[PDB]
This record gives structure tokens, sequence and C-alpha cells, in this order.
């Protein structure tokens, strides 16, 4: 039962990479061009879009995917150049995945609303703005959260079998 | 007769992958840019498009194609690492393909109409909107439904020869 | 004389694949963006374009190219897994190529006109619309018809040498 | 002296392929979007552009490049499957290259002018239209004519050494 | 401890290359199209954008990435063709990386502001302009500065072990 | 000292190829779309852009890069088919590189100005036009001139060691 | 007390004439030009304005003012040409003034609302339209109703003193 | 009874003059500016308006009012300069008023419709146009017809008392 | 001293009439056409203008001028038809002028501001609007208040000489 | 019979004055604002309108009306200041009226066409322009020609009775 | 010599009245509609026009013309109702004319410039605005100043003949 | 012969007054609104119109008409209040009419051209502008010059009969 778990970790990792690389590049393609606010002021659109979406979802996910694969590359390069490395890389992977999951929760939450109200200069008082494609982005958010949670659960499993404290 | 059936399963799977990857990427390319509603309200176009098409067809199909190939990858990785796996992966493939076919039917139906009437905020009362390229999308829908049905029929065939109950 | 015919079948097939893949992707690129009608009604452009061009030429040709190569793939996979197959695949290829040629003739004809008059809702009475790049598309149509005819002639040749009735 | 000539034929062929594939795809990219006529009539722009440029230069050149390489592929496939073929393929190459050069001269001439005057329906009387990037296209025309002429000269050389009449 | 340092240099170099190649190409894509100034003068937008951003960040980083890999290529080619080379290439790498880091600091600083005021001809007096996506670009700046600093620290480490003065 | 010079020639050639292929394709992307003149005449923009930039910089550089590599390909093909060739190809490389450098100097100079005044038909008298991104293009010009000069210097070095007169 | 009543009738009549002639001509001046509906359909504005305001207030009032002065002119012309006439003209004046007051009440009511919703062809479903200057027009309505009521009361007074039944 | 009839003729004539001069000048003021057709063709609006309304109602009525007062002016001037004149001027007035009433009926009818469909050059096929203020104009038409009929009836009365045949 | 006061009353009355009739008709001419709000909503301009200026200044002043002259007309008509009337008309004039002055103060105040913020449907939240010609209108307000005050003072003077209580 | 002719001259003169003064001022009001040509050139509209209508009809008619009344004013002033004058003024009136009628015929003809084609600088080649209200203007032309002809006939009558040669 | 001076005062007064009433009403007609500023901000045009021209020239002149005629009206009314009045009215006329001339000089100066630079909210920093018809307005200013000066000189003349101190 | 000359002076004066007052007010009505220049600069239109037409023709003519009637008014007022005056007023009239005629010639010339080229700030270099209605204005110029010349000739006639030197 604990033997097959490794296979599921490898399969989930590859599945996540494929989903992000093949489909995610094109939901966000028109994110700023189809964002519109009810106003006549030059420059209000730029400021309000920047305030609503500081970092796009797909950039965060690509960065996370690349960064969680670094301990494996280090371990592989070590063996090519030539037990402690295994434990250390497991600890580092655990830390990286919990940090990234909590950061995801704190940055974005669990939904993308359809309306946004912004009151940043050069806008006059508060104005109302409207988002493009909220439902698809919410579904993507929830799916990615679930898959990353599965991965977090899986990595903790192996730690306790080898680890003691 | 039951021997050749496996060859037809492999050929249909590859055919589906090729059709989705080569042609589908470009029928949907202008889906939102050429969607137009009869109105003068900012933000009505975004809301009504989001209500008419929550998830685009091609995203659902790519996800389905990737997800129905996971039991094979798991079985292959197992053998590389090193009879029960065959039966279990057959059961899982059957379940995944029936679930995806029923979900397709419940989400989209069998046609894409040319007109859509929307009454979502910020629109005033009900408004009329107009869709781009309905006939091509309807043809694609019907073809994909037929091919997936063929695959469903084929997978059930092998289950009953080996299975008992 | 009948020996070299096979070489010409292989060369024509590859030539057709290359022409469709390399050049055809870009004549049709702006098909809908540069289609214009003389009217002030929202939504008339979409309906009239959909009525004039239900399925784009290049989509039909890509589908045909992929579908006429399936019996060969089936025969090849059979030998990898391990005389009747040869005859059957020849019959199937013949049927597929005659069906596709007749369907091409019935769907599109032999020319693309420069003007089109449309009377579909929401348009008021009949309106006049104007097509982009008719001459290039007509030339492409005629060339593809000629090449497919050559292939049809070639496939019938081998059938009668081996076949009897 | 006649020995090295073959090397120059191979080098010129590869040079032509590289120049057409790498640079030509992007001079013509905006050919129709930046073509403009002095008029207020819908549909006059489409008709006048179609009359000025029936077939784009780059499509003709790609077709020519692919078609002049067919006798070599036939000869190569023959040897793989298994003196007369050499002579026949030389004759065919000669014919194809003279035909394509004369056709180029008759279709396009030696320059692309900056102004064009068109009197096709739906335009009222004659109107004046203006072309984008004439100088670059003229230079490309002249260079391609020179290279193709060199190739024509080279192919005739070998014919007379082996040929008699 | 000094042994593993080389592995971290190789991993950081590859990580930097991947981050620049995969994600950076698309934050800057719309840099000039969504830059807008409050004015009615033709040509003021071009001049003010040119004054605000003389060289785009991504061009500088790509150039730096390519240029810091030249001593390694020279050393590798030398061995293929066939101790002093090692020391010299280390000195050159050190010099190149300190020069590039200082140049980065002097050209761009540590942030990208949201507003810019420009007074260049043909603009009348001073005008106000507005930048697109400042926060994402600031984050990218800071991350790249940190990674390059790590690399600078690492390269100095090996110099002092072998070097004396 | 003269031995290592060959390595530097190979490294500079590869460096130039990489810089042109990876970065240059995108500075010039919007060259004509963001070129604007102060006028109300149709067709003045096209004529004045054509007069200011007859051949784009990147097309000239790609052509030069491809053309300066032909003697090497000829020499390589000769050896594959099977001392005088070495001397002749050196002479030809020298001639090609001096000709291309002088042509660069005579066509473009050393800078790209921000303003251009044009008086070509259909423009009325003289008009003023405005260029996009002058500083980046000037920097690229200067860098390419320097690298090509280095290559010219290097090729002359080897000529005089083997050559006499 | 009944003697002075005649003076008040003459003063009220002149007051009404002055108010209508001097001020009313300019509140209604922009009635249709500043009427706007939320729609993109040609011709919807005309139909909805016609349905909201069939006869403008000021035209009705001018007609009424002119028509209620006809019995006096007839009586005056009779005397110029040369007791029964007095009674008859009093009866006719009474009838005309009650008819006009009731018609005013039935046509317009007591207020002008700021919003109007119209569903007349060529409009799609129901649309919302917006009125200009509602408060001033409501005040004018109420004032005119009050003055006309005073006149009605005054004319009945004299009838009963001379009349019996 | 026949004595008072003359007074009613004078009163009706003055009433008609006042109504036409005071109110009619401003219903028709915006007749052409607010006439709109669904089309993109220059010059279609002018032609279709000219075809729908060849002579405006108010011009016809002013001309009629002036022309029916000429016999009186002639008779008056005759007496100033100094029984047969009375009879002749009565005959002429009768003829003029019947001719003008019949001409009114034949030119305009009894209503002004809200829609008009026009198929005059330069319009393409038939187009639909929309009229401004139809109800007010219909009411004016009917009122003027009634008043002119009353006048016709009155003039015939006096003719038969003096006339015999 | 009290004798000349009557002359000053007559002169001030005529002066006020002249100023209102000759100059006031044209300061307010463009009141609504040059009123503008920062918004993209149809119908917000109408509602906010109606809320800012319910009754225009010039309409109120014309009404006041006409209404304060009615007791004089009544007294004059009485004498034409044929001491108590003098006292009563003085009381009525006093009452009318105090009522109109207080009403002016309560409706408009003492200034017209340049900015106005409105939050009436269909506007979204609060919006900012901008007034035309505030200074001229403020000056007119103050001048009219001063003149009317002078008239009020003058009318009270005569009341106390004849009146007792 | 010749006695009454003078009365008809006076009546026709007054009738003409009234028709020109009351109705003609408003058919021509929008003559240039609703004149439109199919072109994109600034300044073509002005030149083509000036070429089509050098002097407006109504200006010519007003000038004629004023100028044909000068001999009467001279004769009247002479008598006020204090047989030959009568004859001379008759001769002058005859001459003025024949000259003005012939000039009318030579300047304008008998109709106003709906289309006009103009080829004046700055227009490119020939362009097509469209006239407003042709039918009403044609009717006015014909009526004025008829009335002026009647006047010409009448003035000749009196000349021959008094004149001899 | 002092006798004729009165005639010149009466003639100058009437001349001034005629010039102001007949010509001045139409130079200023388009004062605000053709005033334009180089900016994209709503509401900047209104504020800057209000700051440049607080009170229009023609309003000031009409007010002055009416106000300088009040002592004459008072004196005339006095005589109608029925030596000290003559002296007092002369003193008052003198005072009014010097005050109005000095006020004119302090408000407007001696010229109207063609450019104006404004820095009032809501404008961003300083902006440049452009005036319509400066030369005609400057000429009018100078002429009115000269005529008013002549009148001032004339009124002082009579004061010193009758006055002592 | 010299007796009748006075009558012709009175008739010409009245004729000129009538022509200027009745027709001239409406040729110049749209002088600035239909003036257009080929440019994109704000404020160039105002400056170039001001430079082309400093004082409009009709303003100069009205001023001249009023000013040449002042000596008559002075002489008339003198006689009302109560030989030298006659001579002096004749001298003054002569001087005024020669001065005004020469000033007309020096200001305007004899024609109004259709094109005007202007190079005033804020325009860039020289630009081309286009005038409205040149032919009608030229005809008016010539007619007014002729009439004023006739008047000049007439006034000199009487001077020499009474005058000596």
């Amino acid at each position: 039962s604990t033997m097959i778990g490794r296979i599921l970790l490898t399969v989930v990792v590859i599945f996540r990479i494929l989903i992000v690389a093949i489909v995610g590049e094109t939901v966000y393609d028109d994110e700023q061009t189809m964002f519109v606010c009810n106003t006549l002021q030059p420059g209000c659109n730029q400021a309000c879009y920047d305030r609503a979406f500081p970092i796009s979802h797909i950039r965060y996910w690509v960065f996370q995917i690349i960064m969680v694969c670094t301990p494996s590359l280090c371990f592989i390069t070590y063996s090519v150049h030539q037990s402690r490395f295994y434990i250390i890389q497991v600890v580092f992977r655990n830390a990286l995945e919990i940090g990234f999951l909590v950061g995801q929760y704190f940055l974005y939450g669990f939904s993308v609303p359809g309306l946004y109200e912004c009151n940043r200069y050069p806008c006059i008082k508060e104005v109302e703005c409207y988002v493009s494609r909220p439902t698809e982005k919410t579904v993507f958010l929830v799916f990615m959260f679930a898959v990353s949670g599965i991965c977090v659960v899986l990595n903790l499993a192996e730690l306790n079998h080898l680890g003691w404290r």
C-alpha cells in the first residue's frame, strides 16, 4: 500500500505539469484587453486592473512547478558527479510544498468575482469594473488547490515512515 | 473477432487525439471577440458571454483526453519499477469513460443555437445576443459524441469476456 | 508500368500532405475578420457569414487527409502485434476516397464568388455581402480536386489487377 | 570544372530553401491589412486588392520549391524499393524549371508599383489605391529571379554533356 | 561544504535560464500598446515611451544570460580541438558578473513606478503618462537581482580557494 | 596566440547567430503599426514609411548571416563527396565580409533619428513623421557593427600568415 | 362683488396669453434632440418618442387659447356689420372651456415622469428611455391647470345670474 | 340664417390663417434632420427622403392660403381705382377652393405612416426608413381637411342664392 | 423727498424690465448643451442636470416681472370701465414683492458653483459634473437681488405715509 | 379690357413679392449642410458645391425683385420733389424684365438634377455628389418662370398702346 | 463753438447705440463653441473658458449703454409729472461715464491675445488653449474705447461753463 | 440734367442699404464653420482662419453705411434745434466716401480665392486650407465696388457746381 504511493506521486506530478502547460496558457490570454471600467478618465483602467490582479494566476503556478523540482535535480547531479541527501531533499520538498500551498490560499482565496470596485488615482471617487471569464478561472483555481493538496498529503506519508521526529 | 477489437481501440484513441490537437485549436480562437449583444451598457457583453459559455468545449475535451490515459501510465510505470492491475485498470477506464460521456451530455446537449437572450446584471431587462460560427461547432459536438460512444462500446466488450460479475 | 504506379501513389500522398500543411493554414486566416456586409444591424454579419460558409475548406481537407490514412495504420499495427487484410484495406481505401471526392463536389462546387446576398434574421429583407480573396481560394479548390482525382484513378488501377469482381 | 558544378547546384538549392523559409514569411504578413483606397464604399477595398494581387508571391514560390523536388524523391524511393531514371528525371527537372521561370515572368514582371488604380464593382468609376512596402518586395522579386536563372543555367549544363539530341 | 557549492552554481544557472525563457517572454508583450498619455498631440506617446524605457528589461537579461556563458564555451571548444584556461576563465566570469550586476543597478533601480511625467518634444510643456503592470515587473526585478547576487557570491567563493592574490 | 584566434572566430560567429535569432525578431515587430505622421491624407503614411526604411535592418542581417556561411558548406560538401579549396574559401570569406560591412555603413549609418520629414506624393508639401523605439535600434546597430568589425579583423589575421601577396 | 369679477376674467385671460407666448416657446425647444434610449437599433428613438408624446403640451395650449376667443370675435364682427348673441356666446364659451379642461386632464394627467419604457417596433423586446427636463414641465402643467380652473369658475358665475335654467 | 353665414366665413378664414402662421412653422422644422434609414450608402438618405415627401405640407398650405385671397384683393383695388365683379369673384373663389381641396386629397391622403420602404438609386435593393413625428402630422392633416371642407360648404351656400344656373 | 421716490420706483421698474428682456435671454441659451458629467452611462446627464437646476433663473424672473404688474392693470381697467383700490393694490404689491424676494433667496442662494456631484439613478454611485459659465450667472444673481431689494424698500416707504396700522 | 390689365400687374407684383419673402427663405436653408460627396479628401465637398451652385436661386430672385422696382421709386421721388418720365420708365421696366428673364433661363435652365459629377481639385479624378431636395426646387423654378413670363407679357401690352415705334 | 457741441453729443450717443445693437450681437455668437484646449480631460474646457472670459465684452457694453441714460429719463419723467435737476443730472452723468471708462480699462486692457494658458482644476498641470477671432475683437475694443473717450471729453466741456467749483 | 442727379443719389443710397440689409446677412453666416484645413493639430484652424479673414466683409460694409450718413443727421438736428453747414457737410461726405473706397481696395482687392496656405503657430510648417463659397463672395465684392464708385462720381458732381477751389 505504501509501495504504490510513490507511483501516484510521480503520476500526479506529471499530470499537473501537463495540465498547466497545455491548457492554462490560453484562458488568461485576453485578461487585460477585455477588462473594462465605467469611466471616461485616461489611465483609470490600468491602475484598477493592476490593483485587482497584482500577479496573474498562471505565472505563480509556473514558478511553483519549476521551484518544487529543484531538490530532485540537485540529488541527480550529485550522483552523476560521483543516504543523507535523500532525507534532506525530502525535508526540503515538504517545506516547499506547504509554503506554496499556504501562499496560494493567502493570495487568491477560493473564487474570482465578476465585479470589482476600485478607488485608486487617477479615478474620481469609486468606480465599478467588470471581469472577463470568472467561472472558468474559479474552476481552475479549485482544481489546482485539490491536486496540490493531494501532493501535500502524499509527501507527508513517506516522511513519517522513515522519519522519527 | 474479439482479437481485432483491441486494434480498433488503439486506432480510435489515436484518431481522437489527432483530431482534437490539430483542428480544434482554431475553430474556438475568436469565440469572445466576435460575440456581440444589442446594448449600450458597459460590461453587459462580459456577463452574458460568461453565462452562455461557462466552460469552452475544447478545454473540456483536452482535460478528458488527458485524464482517460492515466491508468495506462500507472500500469506502465509499475512494470518499469519492477494480473490484478489489468482488471483494476479496466474497471477504472470503464468508469471514467461513462462518467465523462454523461457529463458531456448534461453540460452541452446536442446543438449550439445562433441566438441567446440574457438578463444578468448590469444588463437592463432582457437583451439579445448573437453567436459566432454555430454550425461548425454543432458538427464538432456531434462527431465527438459519436467517437466517444464507439470507445465506450469497445471498452465494455473486453470487460465481459474476462469479467463474470 | 504497373510497378511504378505505387511509387506515384506514395509521392502524391506526401505531396498533398505537404501542400495542405505548409500553405493552406494562412490563406484562410482572416476569413471572417475581412468579411463585410452593407448594413447597420448588429448580428447580421455573423448570421450571413455562417450561412455562406458552413464548414471552412481547410477543416474538411485536414479531416479527409487524416481519415484516408486509417486502414494503413490498422494493417501496420496488426503486423506489429503478430493476405485478407490487404484486399479489405484496399476496398476500404477505394470507398473512402470516392465518398470524399463526391462529398467535396456536392458541398463546394468549382468556384468561390466575390458577392453573396443573404436574407437571414436579424437582417432586414435581403442585404449584399462581400468576400475576401476569392481567386486564390478558387485556384486552391481546383488544384485539390485535380490531385484527389489522380489519387482516385490510381487506387482503382491496383484493385482490378488483383480483384476479379 | 564540370565536377564542381553539382556542388553549386546543391548549395544554391539549399540557399533558396533557407531564404524562402526564414525571411519571406514576414514581409507579406500585413499585405491586406495595410492596403487602403480613397473611397467611402463598403467592399471596394476587397475587390481592388483581389484584382491587384490575385496570387501572393510567397505562395507561388513555396509551391515552386516543393514541386521542383519531386523527381528526386521518386528516384530515391525507387532505389529503396529495389540509368534510365537518371536521364528521365533530368529531362523532367529541366522542363519544370523553365516552365516555372517563364510563368514567374508572365505573372509578376520585374517591379511592384506604389500606386494602383481600380475600376471594379462596387467602386464608383475609377478610384486610387496605395500599396504597402513596394521596395522590399521589388528587391525580393529581383533576387529570386536571379537565383532561379542561375539554377536554370546549371541544369542545362549537365544535360548537354550526357545528352546528344 | 565547498564541494557541493559547484552543484548549486549549476542548478542556479539552469533555474535562471528556465525562468527567463519560459515566463518573461509574456509579461512585457503589451508594453507599448497599453501605455497611454493624457494629450491630443500626435507623436507624444512615442517620444515619452522611448524616454521612460530606453531598453526593455527582458532584452538586457537575455543578453546577459548569453554573454556570461562564453568562457565555458571557449574552454570546451579548446579541449575538443586538442590549467591556465581554468584560472583565466574564472577571472573573466567574475568580472563579467560584477559588471552586469552593477550595470543592472545603475540602469533600472529597484522599482517600476505607476506614473511618469514627460516633457519631450512634440509634447506641450509637461504631460502625465501611465504605466501598465507595475507590480509584476517590480517583483520580477527584485527576484532577478536576488538570484544574480547569489551567483556573484558563489563565484567569488571558488576564486579565493585557488587564488592567492 | 595565433592558434587560439580560430576558437574566437568560431565563438563570435555562434554568438552573432544566437543574438540575431533570439532577440532581434521582436524589437522590429511593430515597426510600421506604430509609425505615425501628422496629416489627414490617405496613403501618406505608407509612402513616407517606405521612403524612410526601404529595407528593414533585421532582414539585411539575416541575409548577411546566411550568405557568409556558404564557402564553408561548399568545402564540407566537397570532402563528403570525395589545399586549394582552403585558400580560395578564405579569399571569398574575406571579400564577402568587407563588402557586407561597407554596405552596412553606406545604407544605415550609425544612428536612427526620432523625427523624419517626408515630401512624397500623395502628401501635400512636407509633413513630419515620428519613429518608434529609436534608442534600442541605435544600440543594436552599434553592437552589430562592432561584432562584425571584430570578425573582419580576425579573418585578415589568418590570410597574412598563409598568404604572401 | 359680481361687478369686479369681469375685470378679473379679462386680467386672467391676458395673463394666460402672456405666459404662454413669452416663456413656453423655449422650455420645449429641445424636446426630441435630448431624448435618448438605451439601444443600438436605428429608428427605435423615433418610435418611442412618438409613443411617449403624441401631441406636445405647447401646441395644445396655443390651440386652446386661440379657439376660446372665437365667440367674442363673432359678436364683435356682428356689431361692426350692423341681446340673444350675448347669452349664446356665454353658453358657447362655457362649453368650450369645460371641454378643453376635461380633455387636458384625460390627455396628460398631473405629472411628467423621468423614465419611460417602450416596446414598439423596431425595438427588440422592451427598452428604457429617459426624458429631459421633467420638473419644469410638471410645474408648467400644474400652473396651467390652476389658471384654467379659475377661468372655468369665473365663467359659471355670470351664467347663473342671467340664466335661470 | 343666411346673413350670419358671412360672419362665419370671415371668422373661419382668419382662424385658418392664424393656425397656419403661429403653430405650423415648427412641427416640420426638423423634418429631414431626424429622418433616418438603415443603410451604409452615402446619398441614400437624400434620395429616399425626396421620394417620400416631394412637397412639404406647410409649403402647400401657405401657397393655398395666399392664392385663395387674390380675387378679394383685385375687387378691392378696382374700387379704390374708381356688380359684375362680385359674381365673377365668387365663381373664381369657388373654383379655386374645390381645386385646392381635391389636390390636397390626391397628393397626401389622410395619414402619415411611421415606416417607409425605398428602392431608389444609389440604394442597394430595397431599404427601410423611419419617419419623425407621424401622429402630430396626421392630426394636423385631418384638422386642415375639416376646416377647408367647412369653407367649401360655406362658399357654395351664397352662390345658389344669387346664382340661377 | 418723498415726492421724487415715485419717479425712482418707475425708473427702477423699467430698468429691470429692460435688463431682463435684452440681455438675460442669451447667457442661459446653452445651459444644458454644455453641461457635461464624467461617466459612460446613457441618461445620467439628463437626471443630474434636472437635479442641479430644477427651474432656470430666467424663467423665474420673467414670471416675477409679469406677476408684480397685475394690480396696476386691474386698477387701470377699473377706471376705464367707469380710493379704496389704491390702498388695496398697495397692500397686494407689498405682499407680492416680499414673497418673491424670500422665494428667490430660498431657491437659489447667492452663488452658482462650478462643480456639482450627483448620485441619482441611472448613475452608478456618485459622479462629478461640471457647470458652464458660473461667474456671469453669479454676477447676474447678485445684481437682480440688489435691484429687487431696492424696490422692496421703496414700496414700504409709501405704505407708512398713508397707512397707520 | 386694357383698363383691368393694370390691376393684374399690381396684383401679380405683390403676389410674387409675398411668395418670395414668406416661403423661399426656408427651402434653401440647409443647401450646403446636406450636400454630400462620396470621397475621403478634405476640401472636395466645398469645391464641388461651389462648382454646382455658383449663385443660389433665392439670392438672384431677391436681387431681381428689388431692381425691377427702381424706376417707380425714381418717378415717385420726382413728383414729391416738384409725361416724359412715364414713357422712359416704361421703356426701362421693359428692358429690365426681358434681361432678367433671359438671364434666368441661361443660368439655371428648367430643372435641378439629383446627381452631380465633379472633377475639380483637390478631388482625385471624377467623383459623384448628391443633391438635397431636387423636386421642390424644380417646382419653385417652374412657378417663378411662369409668373415672370406673365409679367413680361403684361408690360409689353401697355407699351404698344402708347408707343408707335 | 460750444453750441454745436451738444449736437455732437447727441449724434455720438446715437451712433454708439446703433453700432452696438446692429453689429456686436454676432461677432461673439460662437465665443464658447469654437474655443478649444489641447487636453483629454472632461470639464477642463469649461473651467478654462470661464477663467479667460469672466464677463463677455458685449454684455458689459449693453449694460453701460442702458445705465448711462437713466438721469435723462428721470429728468424727463419729472417734467411730465409736473434748474437744480439739470446740474445734478450733469454731475451724475459725468460720474457714471468716468467710472465706466476706468472699469473698462481695468477689466479688459487694450487687446485680446490668441493663446491662453490655464492651470485650473480639473486640468492636469498647465494646458494651452486657443481663442477664436482675436483681431476683430481687438478692433472692436479699440473703437469703443475711442468713442467713449470722446463722450467723456464732451461731457466735461459743458460742466465747466456752468459750474464754478 | 444736374437736377435729376440728386434723385439718383437718393435712390442709389436706399438701394445699397436694402441690398446690404436684406441679402448680405446670410451669405457669410457659415463662414468659419465650413472652413477646413488639412491637418491634425488642435488650434491650427482658428489661427489660419484669423489670418485669412481679419475683418469680415459684411461688418466693414455695415460700418461704412452707418458712418457715411452722419453729416446729414447733424445738419437735420441743427435745423430742428433752431448755408455754411451745406458746404461743410458736402466736403465731409466727399472725404468720407473717398477714404472708404480706397480702404476697401487696399483691404480686400477684387477677388476671393478658393485655396489659402497658412504657416502660423501652432501649425507645423505650411499647411493648405480651403474656403467656402468663393464665387458668390467675389460677385458681391464687385457689385459693391461698382455701386460705391457710382456714388463717389455723383458726389463730386455737385461739389464743382457750387465750389470754386
